[PDB]
């Protein structure tokens, strides 16, 4: 017997499916925050102060060292990660200790309206270059003062420190010891403040969030969108104005970079203040199993943790580009791996936030970023 309660800010569907084959279990969700900072800072308060009443938490990706090292969670003593893809066995192990189980991969994605670009005979853009050059193109045929060509997260949010690292890695730099490459952070806060000032993103992106991202392009607002892969089922659901007239790209390059993309996705840990720790660690075993990360992928377009669900042949049937998917999820640069990780966010999404917002220059907002970095890592 249990009244479970997991933070998660279709997933009521999965928690359905466990309380009808397990008797005397019942799950509330509970919430505290959109974007993964807000949820952060609310669980730093709550954990900080050992409140029991949360059983299970959805943290993402980059949660695990600083839950670990605080010792926030009720470690999986003796469990296996290796049917897990490696990159998330990674990701929820910490000095040795499974920290939390894979809940759903993630990687950014260019969403494209491919009716558009096939109406202007364009192909998917392989660089920012090719992508302004598409954009100036469909903008100049269509006279719509509403279509926005590149929508992209500006907002003081998780998804800024994303926004930031897409050009910097694509350069073939890494943030991490710290190994700060000023010439290619300017040169990212130079290419996010270039789409402002040539007319490509509209004035006030740093404005926008990950979901206003997702609610814009789905009204058919935006021609180009950076986002996860959660959207698509809004694209194509009851509520859209672009159901069929979505393509699915990796992200461009920088002229002469890769097409590398952002590591997202997030895990189910049990809190180590939970008065039913054996009953949470049973939900989470239920909610990581194959069948629940399949029902998640179909249901609502989050990525699995198997490897073998990218072609499963009842996935593909209902979101194709998932077969293509998993090279781009393997090979998707991570974000810092630190405790210190809420020092690391606050530090880049304030920076991107600040240049968009026109409050900073590239050139200071990277001398700035550097400085506060230098005190983190
Ligand atoms: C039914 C459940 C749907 C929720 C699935 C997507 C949640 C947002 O998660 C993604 O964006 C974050 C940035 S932000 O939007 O919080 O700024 C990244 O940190 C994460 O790693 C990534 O998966």
């Amino acid at each position: 017997d249990a009244e479970l309660k997991i933070f998660v800010s279709i997933w009521r569907k999965a928690l359905d499916q466990y309380e009808a084959k397990t008797p005397g279990v019942k799950v509330v969700i509970e919430t505290g925050g959109n974007t993964s900072e807000m949820q952060a800072q609310y669980l730093n308060t709550v954990m900080s102060a050992k409140d029991s009443s949360l059983d299970v938490l959805m943290l993402d990706v980059i949660r695990p060292a600083q839950f670990a090292t605080a010792g926030w969670t009720s470690d999986f003593s003796g469990k296996d990660l290796s049917a897990y893809l490696p990159t998330y066995a990674e990701a929820n192990t910490v000095n040795g200790k499974i920290v939390a189980l894979p809940a759903f991969a993630d990687s950014m994605f260019l969403y494209y309206r491919k009716d558009l670009l096939d109406k202007y005979g364009i192909k998917p853009p392989t660089t920012w270059d090719e992508l302004k050059e598409a954009s100036k193109k469909v903008m100049e045929g269509e006279k719509n003062p509403e279509l926005q060509g590149l929508s992209f997260q500006g907002k003081a949010i998780e998804g800024a420190v994303c926004t930031f690292l897409l050009p910097y890695w694509s350069e073939g730099k890494s943030l991490v010891k710290l190994n700060f490459d000023n010439k290619a952070a300017v040169d990212s806060l130079k290419l996010w403040k270039s789409f402002v000032d040539d007319g490509i993103s509209k004035k006030n992106i740093s404005e926008v969030a990950t979901d206003d991202t997702r609610k814009e392009f789905q009204a058919g607002k935006v021609l180009f969108a950076v986002n996860w892969s959660y959207a698509w089922t809004h694209f194509q659901g009851k509520e859209s104005q672009v159901n069929d007239k979505v393509g699915v790209a990796r992200l461009p390059a920088v002229k002469g970079g890769e097409q590398t993309t952002c590591l997202g996705g997030w895990e189910f840990g049990v809190s180590a203040y939970s008065k039913q720790q054996d009953e949470a660690k049973k939900l989470v075993e239920y909610l990581s199993s194959q069948d629940v990360s399949k029902f998640m992928a179909i249901n609502a377009a989050l990525l699995p943790t198997y490897a073998a669900l990218y072609k499963d042949a009842d996935v593909t049937k209902t979101i194709p580009w998932f077969a293509d998917a998993l090279p781009v999820v393997e090979t998707a640069k991570a974000r810092p791996v630190t405790p210190r990780y809420n020092e690391v966010s606050e530090t880049i999404r304030t920076t991107v936030n600040g240049v968009l917002a026109g409050v900073m220059t590239p050139e200071d907002g990277a001398k700035q970023m550097e400085s506060r970095l230098r005190r983190v890592l």
